[PDB]
């Protein structure tokens, strides 16, 4: 059997469609699309930009426009270790609200507000995330990690 | 739990780094670029173009020093949706890696990409193929599929 990076969650519900995204080199971008003129996230982009690119963009399937973004520029001595947020209702649906993305330097975020239930993945001992895999629609409805020993 | 599609394979070997790539739409090109002036596949791009012109992609293998000496693609129609891989591994410049492949849809195979040599594997053809994982570093080391009805 064929070796693989080691899930961590998904932390979320079971709505939308499965999605995965583990680059060979370094997620270095993050976006964070909102939509309804707040802090409301509706979609997440990763990317490892070498110009050539890897890239995933995740939520934002539905008809509602994005109004704002945050990006987390990591940098090239900082590299991703844990996650965490919190999922809740938004438009009647429960899908993410707020994420913060922590890396070995610091904790970036929180992108939307802390509404409803926290998750958090665990920030351990020489451990990187190497990638994200979930659930998305219109919204993002469940995100976890891929995760390797660095 | 929160459901994942479910996996295939990968078929391969433990070398390289782990990959994956599961879109939320539909994978509809491939680039295979080869090295060694020959058949010889280094690395694959798969690509997804969604309605509002954004692409979502991954390129895995071709971490080396290796010049791209030739690309092949593939691009699937409207109607048409990846169902199937096979292909071989086997030995280039010393490295055990993928050595063809091809991808199957609902309507044709398209491939080989490489040339029959080494050892032969295949998914099981039934169900969508939605998404790709495997291993890479200066190659394809190991691949596989996400899953979905």
């Amino acid at each position: 059997a064929v070796p693989m990076d080691t899930i961590s969650g998904p932390w979320g519900n079971n709505g939308g469609n499965f999605w995965s995204f583990r680059p060979v080199n370094k997620i270095n971008q993050i976006v964070i699309s909102y939509g309804g003129g707040g802090n409301n996230p509706i979609a997440l982009t990763f990317s490892s930009t070498k110009g050539s690119k890897d890239t995933i963009t995740v939520g934002g399937g539905g008809p509602d426009s994005i109004t704002g973004t945050e990006m987390v520029n990591i940098g090239t001595d900082e590299y991703l270790t844990g996650i965490s947020g919190t999922f809740g209702i938004y438009l009647d649906n429960n899908v993410l609200r707020s994420i913060t993305f922590t890396t070995n330097l610091k904790a970036h975020g929180p992108y939307g507000q802390k509404v409803g239930t926290p998750f958090s993945s665990a920030n351990v001992v020489g451990n990187e995330i190497v990638g994200f895999l979930g659930r998305s629609g219109y919204y993002v409805d469940a995100i976890g990690t891929y995760n390797r020993h660095k």
